[PDB]
């Protein structure tokens, strides 16, 4: 557990208040199990809803892999993400499940494939998907404030970070102790940022500053 209070005192810094974040006040319970299938937007084509399997769980997050794709493009979503739903959600809403961009077979093999993977599949029940947290009405972050942020280049990691700059609804996230290469702009509504102390509360590892 990272000592945020000692860290904020020594850097003469404030953590961004919880009201800045589109995150729940308390980290949502994660009742997903490895092997459970669900529906997720394909990160490599966000127009597509695809079948994903939980291949890992960490705190309130799921490590997801699209069935029929590859093991090199796994992605992480919170259990209260609006980009994941129970199987059947897409159809109920007038849509059609799609092959993943990285589908390992040819496209005419898709309809048969879906039948095969869904047959006696372990499926995440709709009740374990958590409600979408309220969002702030505006960007309330201020330059200099610290927070916990996903390293988008190594998304298993959530790390000590600082708001470097602000432009309207976008905040600039920089990772304490790391070269500016891991920096990124995101919307203040990002699900990839958390108030200080959130990881410890959710049982997710939280990376201390880098040694540079
Ligand atoms: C924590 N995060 C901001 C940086 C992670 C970088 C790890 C990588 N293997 C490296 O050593 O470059």
């Amino acid at each position: 557990a990272f000592d945020w209070d000692a860290y904020l005192e020594e850097t003469g810094s404030e953590a961004a208040p919880a009201k800045c974040f589109k995150q729940a006040q308390n980290p949502p319970n994660n009742d997903f199990k490895i092997g459970m299938k669900l529906e997720a937007l394909d990160p490599r084509n966000v127009t597509s809803t695809c079948i994903a399997t939980v291949v890992g769980v960490l705190g309130s997050r799921l490590r997801l892999r699209l069935d029929g794709s590859d093991s090199q493009n796994d992605f992480w979503r919170l259990v209260d993400s609006t980009e994941i739903h129970a199987i059947g959600h897409c159809e109920k809403n007038g849509g059609m499940l799609q092959p993943p961009l990285g589908f390992c077979m040819n496209a005419s093999s898709w309809p048969g494939y879906l039948c095969k993977i869904l047959n006696n599949a372990m499926v995440a029940p709709e009740e374990i998907f958590q409600p979408e947290p309220p969002e702030p009405e505006e960007n309330l972050f201020k330059v200099g404030q610290k927070l916990e942020a996903v390293d988008k280049k190594n998304p298993q990691l959530i790390c000590c970070a600082t708001v470097d700059a602000i432009k309207d609804d976008q905040i600039h996230v920089t990772f304490d102790g790391w070269r500016g290469a891991f920096d990124y702009w995101c919307n203040y509504r990002s699900r990839d940022i958390f108030p200080a102390g959130w990881c410890a509360r959710s049982c997710h590892p939280m990376q201390p500053p880098g040694h540079k």
